[PDB]
DNA sequence: GGCACTGATCAGG
DNA sequence: GCCTTGATCAGTGCC
């Protein structure tokens, strides 16, 4: 099997440069402002000119400005990026009907039936890069290997504006030498659990007793890692379907007052139904982010679709449930809908 | 024993 | 900050 993975470079910031080419060569930081005070919010992404100096996704805007006070700080325009992304995704469908759109800026193509070997695959990857550059003036990185996991590791290694193949021999090398923390799906908490077991490379998971592994990180991740170490991971490229759609808004001030919270909750419902478009959910969850930033949620599933009127009345009941069962003040409040008809 | 369902967790974009 | 193109866990009700 041959998998080609495409990952768009510094995507949000790059779209902003395409739309305003005077930004080219300047550090650009795309921000999500929460509106609680001035410059409250977090960085969504930054282009490489900013990232070079430590301005990275997730950090506080105030922290970014301490590092690069003269960078260009732009508000996130996700609707614009989403529309640009959709156009590029339509470009990719021309190269394979087996395509898995994995997020707003990534896709997997199964090109098993389009090329014979890694040489032809590399050439097709070049063709894809040039096409997206030609039509949308966006640069991407391409990773190619025998499965989705190594195709992604390949792209990680070639970023930015690159292309890389991980052939069968290199796959065997990585199983021995790749830092296990760098395997997709292994986050800090799991990486720490593993280190405490002495596992530092995929190969190590083959010699440890399975129940030990499973007891620490769970059955699913244990099997996942072992399948990879044995060079036996194969998951097909699958069409992804949206399963939940929601909106969460930050309140001006932390509160436990129902009447205070309601106007924000109802705004989240309005925006959520807008995003639902033609989908009709049978389930609704109210989702509260506490002051200490924990997340608490309560839901309700109906044997029928939920009208916006039913969303309003049920959401208040669920929020009350949350207030009844947790005593912390709420900082953000929202809803998420799912189980579409 | 194991399926179906919930809310919490961990992950990653 | 915000979103799920999320999956999996423990706890449970149930057959
Ligand atoms: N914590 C994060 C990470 C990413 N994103 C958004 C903005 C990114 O542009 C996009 C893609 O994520 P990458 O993780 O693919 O980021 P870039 O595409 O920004 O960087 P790179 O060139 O390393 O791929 O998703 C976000 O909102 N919040
Ligand atoms: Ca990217
Ligand atoms: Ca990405
Ligand atoms: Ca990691």
């Amino acid at each position: 099997m041959i998998v080609l993975f495409v990952d768009f470079d510094y995507f949000y910031a790059q779209v902003e440069e395409v739309l305003n080419p005077s930004l080219k060569g300047k550090p650009v930081v795309v921000c999500v402002f929460s509106g609680r005070f001035e410059d409250s919010g977090a960085v969504a992404t930054a282009n490489y000119e900013a990232r070079k100096f430590g301005v990275k996704a997730g950090i506080p805007i105030v922290e970014a400005k301490k590092i690069l006070p003269n960078a260009v700080y732009l508000p996130m325009r996700k609707e614009v990026y989403q529309q640009v992304s959709s156009r590029i995704m339509n470009l990719l469908r021309e190269y394979s009907e087996k395509i898995e759109i994995a997020s707003i800026d990534e896709a997997y193509l199964d090109i098993s039936d389009k090329v014979r070997d890694y040489r032809e695959a590399y050439n097709l990857g070049l063709e894809i890069k040039n096409k997206i550059l030609e039509k949308e003036k966006i640069t991407v990185t391409v990773g190619i290997s025998k499965n989705k996991v190594f195709a992604k590791i390949a792209a990680d290694m070639a970023k930015p504006n690159g292309i890389k193949v991980i052939d069968d021999e290199e796959v065997k090398r990585l199983i021995r030498e790749l830092d296990i923390a760098d395997v997709p799906g292994i986050g800090n908490i799991t990486a720490e659990k593993l280190k405490k077991l002495g596992i530092n490379k995929l190969v190590d998971t083959l010699s440890i007793e399975f129940d030990k592994l499973k007891g620490m990180i769970g059955e699913a991740k244990a099997k996942y890692l072992i399948s990879l170490a044995r060079d036996e991971y194969n998951e097909p490229i699958r069409t992804r379907v949206r399963k939940s759609i929601g909106r969460i808004v930050t309140m001006k001030r932390n509160s436990r007052n129902l009447e205070e919270i309601k106007p924000y909750l109802f705004r989240a419902i309005e925006e959520s139904y807008y995003k639902l478009d033609k989908r009709i959910p049978k389930a609704i969850h109210v989702v509260a982010v506490t002051e200490d930033l924990d997340i608490v949620s309560r839901g309700r599933t109906f044997p029928h679709g939920i009208s916006k009127e039913t969303a309003y009345s049920e959401s208040v009941k669920l929020l009350q449930k949350i207030l009844e069962e947790d005593e912390r003040k709420i900082r953000r409040i929202g809803v998420r809908f799912s189980k579409f008809i």
